[PDB]
């Protein structure tokens, strides 16, 4: 069973904050998410949607704001693979997000909503969680 993990951020998060993320792709894994999210509805906008797609060897990376995707961003080949854990930051500054994969810097995602709009992050779909922490 997948069953997405849920970090509420009530007083959202600042320049200066690291997102954590440790786990496993498991062995059949499609592809899974780490969401920047503006609330606790379904369907909310988002900030950043990180999208790690092993079935298709991508990392796409997008945000929804007034219910429409934004254009999709790609890092570079794939830095994950079924199989093996992974680390990931998600790192926000006054300018946007950086992705760190494993030892290295991935991916610069410009801001497109307000960093100030975020309000919670979910990590879902084909992944087994280590952890998830937010500094």
């Amino acid at each position: 069973s997948n069953v997405p993990h849920k970090s509420s951020l009530p007083e959202g998060i600042r320049p200066g904050t690291v997102l954590r993320i440790r786990g496993l792709v498991p062995p059949n894994a499609s592809r899974f998410h780490v969401n920047l999210l503006c609330g606790e509805e379904q369907g909310s906008d988002a900030a950043l949607h990180f999208n790690p797609r092993l079935d298709t060897s991508e990392v796409v990376f997008n945000s929804k704001e007034q219910g429409s995707w934004g254009r999709e961003e790609r890092g570079p080949g794939v830095p994950f693979q079924r199989g093996q854990p992974f680390e990931v930051l998600i790192i926000a500054s006054d300018d946007g997000f950086k992705a760190v994969v494993g030892d290295a810097q991935y991916h610069h995602f410009r801001h497109r909503l307000p960093l100030a709009r975020v309000r919670l992050v979910e990590v879902g779909g084909d992944v087994q969680l280590d952890s998830v922490r937010i500094f």
